[PDB]
């Protein structure tokens, strides 16, 4: 019935980079095509940008977005996608068994990324392609001109170099399923070298390395030692990779499942720092968690693209359609980012448009509209600037079918110093029961309760209508913060 | 003197895959130029082709030929051989210190295959490619069309696909000769990801790993079961190939060396075995034995023009010329091929076109003619499609040189049951004793029991007329249920039943 | 005081091959670019050459030259120096973090060559290129016409191929300061195949393995045993590097380090007699020497230039101006090699024009003149073809800060039948005491004794004139040659 946690600015955990707040964008089904970029359609601007589509990207606050892949990037060969769109071929993408038309290219999505506030996190081949081929995008993208890849850029239209800050060393190639699938001794030595080799061309980049696919492979996590244990002195990240699913429809244990998360990115980081004392290195290599989101709806349709409709042009891939219970995970391991923001310093929700996304077209042209996680993730970024607190937190417990002790509350303080105000992330995944919050803040006025509730978990949303949308319902006295919280809801208290 | 065997319809071994019945066009020597290929001469058709030649591939009913390596493809470059051919380059060939014009290639040599009633067997460059250049040749052959390399293709003259049915991952790489030689690690790894990759443009396909280049190879079979270890999911096939040859002039061993055919073939069923009990599969790798024949004639001459006359444009390489009891060998290892056709699928004849070749055009003209080693195949090709049969035979032995307990006779049989036909291929490796074999067929009349016999074992072939050849002669003879055959001592006997 | 020395032609070393005598020049720096190439300066031919340095090259009888690198080659692509010389591409460097305008790539310093009298000695990039674009390249230069590659030399302007005897496989890869740096299995792999590949298009070439950077290197000397284990077979040497500096200022010690590398080449000869033995092969590996000078001037000015000033061309790097120890340690080291010449075979001055170099053209079209170090290489170079004898020799010993018992004398005779003359090398590495040198020779009129020396053992060279040349001074009889050798000095004593 009761939950108390102390909330004080002294004892801290770490400040948020805004690049938590990131996302990611392949070219992988609707993502792209008939997605972000349909030419002649009405609500489309010169580029052939989806107008509405820029604008509720503008709504989440992304900061930075990974770029083209995902799968993608292991077989892909960025000139296709660059100069004269005319001189541009159709490749076979081989990961998603699909026509790919590259009528959107690196300079393309690099002016959509200003429409919509971000920047472009890079991927670069490391499954078909290497060292040298790394060298001319880094070279064609941030060298500035009077070399040969820094004129191709200038020539196709583009002046001033993109200047990528962050770059990642191929993609998740611990799979069967990869192109290019790599042991780990072969990727740690190519992502040394390929590293070693783009910081002579320009020393301010940042480079993330592939961890593994999941903590599910069982070369995790001595992928992640022994890749780290070659690439170190060259690399500034780690990447991870989370997706949880319903399909056992079990939303008790479902909800449970940012508790894994938890284990999971520690797991990682204890990983991080073994091989740290092995180097005897004082750098500390940071968190990327590149791949994170809700994903499970979806997988038959998927299972029936391919093959039987193989080699289409844009099918509709990977298109969940989220439920309530579905944003509540995804509040969850916001939540979980956040506890977690002294290491995991970028964080992409894969992905952002269509494809296992918050933000939806409707198909050859449709209107475009928010998924239910669409919500949990705009009020992580835009209230969840600022200082993590440590949550000092006393909560009732409950078991699920396969996960003990379970918290029924998790939430985090965050502290906005240059606005004066503490923003309380919260969730209640006791599905049945309601709870009162006490959070003495030894502080330091309420500004107001915003929450996310619905009495149908499996309820979703749609381009006819919202059903789950942030209502600024509810329900603090002396410096004693008091907050009844429904059963199953996502809650965002703030103070002044 | 006594042979007995015990055909029956009900005691079988396998279905004949007719791709024991394959062959090989490498671009060595004069396989391809003053060979299947001479664009002036007036046997040629409009394309280029020796229509005699053609005529003559036809007779051996070669349903795959594999292309175009051999050692050639280990730093061949695909994209060289076609488009327009004033637009092709001329380019070193490593292999065999020739000059390779790339006037043929793909392409064209897809044309000369439908004219033969043959496929393409393609091996891809893994010597000194990988991965992404077999991945643009597999979408440029079996890719239908609106992608860069099918649309290439098009613009190339070829509006449909080759839908090419089976390819090498590479060639021979455990070799020290070979260019872009690999150990087993480099090799399997490279295999998998090949493989992994081309299935997904192509799932149709079929894949063949690269076994040791002979069972002689220090790291053999090592070599095998770590390939596999590595692709097994993604690979149909593993190779093997072997070739003799009788410079030490004894008969009587050589031919007894197609008893270590057996082995090497059961060694290798025998590592797949193992992997796949390591894996726990329900899949049996099996065997494509792509390189095969009996090769010694021409290994001076051959050294001679390599290098003391190097990068000649088609040079005179590995033109063996052959002998009878050649054939008698060649006949014998097609029996032991026949005889595993339970896990031997694919079989390639190494190879086609006067390089170590059962077909020969002269020089810078020719005139076509069938060498000793073209009539067994022949045989085999053409009545031993259908199910082999458990062969239980009580033989005569005898030791040799170097060989013991060597049967006199070697014996199989074959039974199409869409002809009702049932075949009898027979060698008497008893050179000096005559033999009869008494055959009792558990049938089931009498059709014919061809022959191939000489009283000369060196005695060749040649432009000017054969020598050996098959004559519709004997002695063959049945009764109700029982043949009996007498098989002359040095014989290859086809016998056949209505 | 007393030092003495025995000499007999029926103990001898070894003949001397001439291409110990090599140099190198390397894309870096001023080397080519106002260097040996400039364009329309009043000193340079029609080709751009400078005349006077041509001349100065011509002097010191270079019959081989490294090119184009060290570090330089590991990302180089031979295909962008070749051609019409307009579409020619400006590229980065990554190892000297400049720009590459390719005005000058092997057909143009195939001829410079030919005007100095020296073959070139080429190296191929190993770090982001392989076996197809090794085997391009050797085509491209010694294959005589009708293929690709030749018949693309002779569309180039040059009908007759180069015909290059020695090639490098690769270069220094086994350090973490170069572009595509290997490990000693995946080195040892791929000189093999790539020896292999180049030996099938050209069986007349000999073939250099890398060996390690210095003999500092954590992988010395397993790097060797490891690298040759692999590719005994394909080819004939094994590359040292050595280099010595004076930051300690300590001239004694200083002249003591032809001890460490007397030292070094020892090793890797026991490193090959090793794998020999391994190998049950009757063929022994030479020694390629083929990076060896002084080399510490300069450094801090190096570091200034990249970065905060990248990207430039032709910057001013590694310009070191040699003092007279600094002559006197690479007349120890000339007299090192030449104790050696059993083993080594070619050895290679680095670098010949500008870069560390003996030999220096001002900075814009400047003047050129000769550096201390100019003259010692010149003798060895010019009286040092014959034959080796082995230094029988009693000779004071004396202690330093870090090397015990040095010998106080260095010195080799050799003997050149053919002009009926025996020049004896000799240094007096004691900088206090002058030394009295009783040479036994069992012989067989004395021709002359060349000397160099001078009072200050810091003073320069410049453009304004040599502090340092070579001085026809001093002060034989029976058989017994006595020649004072004055402490700190170089001396060539001869015979007919």
């Amino acid at each position: 019935k009761k939950a108390r946690m102390t909330v004080d600015k002294d004892y801290k955990i770490a400040e948020i980079d805004k690049r938590i707040y990131g996302s990611f964008v392949e070219h992988l089904g609707r993502a792209v095509y008939d997605g972000l970029y349909q030419p002649g359609n009405s609500k489309s601007d010169e580029d052939g940008f989806r107008k509405d589509v820029i604008e509720l990207v503008k709504e989440l606050n992304v900061p930075i977005i990974a770029y083209p892949g995902g799968n993608f990037v292991s077989n892909y060969f960025w000139e296709d996608g660059v100069g004269p769109v005319e001189d541009r071929p159709r490749r076979l993408d081989l990961a998603w068994k699909s026509i790919e038309p590259n009528q959107v290219g690196i300079n393309e999505f690099a002016k959509w990324c200003k429409k919509v506030n971000a920047e472009i996190m890079m991927a670069v081949n490391l499954g078909t392609r290497g060292i040298s081929d790394a060298c001319n995008l880094l070279e064609y993208c941030n060298h500035p001109g009077g070399s040969k890849y820094s004129d191709m850029r200038i020539k196709h239209g583009v002046k001033e170099p993109h200047n990528i800050k962050v770059w990642c060393l191929g993609n998740e190639m611990d799979g069967p399923w990869q192109v290019g699938h790599k042991t780990m001794d072969e990727y740690g030595r190519i992502a040394e070298e390929t590293a070693r080799a783009m910081k002579m061309i320009d020393p301010s980049i940042e480079l993330v390395a592939c961890g593994s696919s999941s903590k599910d492979m069982p070369t995790f996590p001595q992928w992640e030692a022994t890749v780290l244990d070659y690439a170190y002195d060259y690399v500034d990240y780690i990447s991870l990779h989370q997706y949880y699913g319903n399909k056992e429809n079990d939303t008790a244990d479902f909800l449970a499942k940012s508790d894994d998360l938890d284990d999971f990115i520690r797991s990682v980081i204890a990983t991080c720092d073994y091989i740290k004392a092995k180097k005897r290195s004082k750098k500390d290599i940071y968190l990327s968690f590149d791949e994170w989101n809700v994903w499970y709806h979806s997988n038959n349709e998927d299972a029936n693209i391919m093959q039987n409709e193989p080699w289409r042009i844009a099918p509709p891939l990977l298109e969940d359609i989220y439920t309530f219970e579905d944003a509540l995970l995804v509040g969850l391991m916001l939540i979980t980012l956040m506890k977690h923001a002294d290491r995991i310093k970028i964080a992409c929700l894969a992905q952002l448009i269509n494809v296992i996304a918050p933000i939806v077209t409707e198909r050859n042209g449709g209107a475009a509209w928010r998924q239910t996680i669409f919500y949990p993730f705009m009020h992580a970024s835009k209230y969840g600037r600022g200082i993590v607190l440590q949550p000092v937190i006393n909560s009732p417990l409950h078991d699920t079918s396969k996960h003990e002790d379970v918290t029924d509350i998790e939430s985090v303080a965050i502290y906005n110093e240059e606005k004066e105000e503490v923003t309380i992330f919260a969730v209640n995944r006791n599905i049945h029961e309601d709870i009162v919050l006490v959070s003495d803040v030894r502080g330091m006025r309420l500004l107001e309760h915003i929450v996310l509730e619905h009495q149908d978990l499996k309820i979703r949303n749609s381009v006819n209508g919202e059903e789950v949308y942030p209502k600024n319902s509810d329900k603090f006295d002396d410096g004693i913060l008091t907050s009844m919280l429904r059963r199953a809801s996502w809650n965002v208290i703030r103070i002044g």
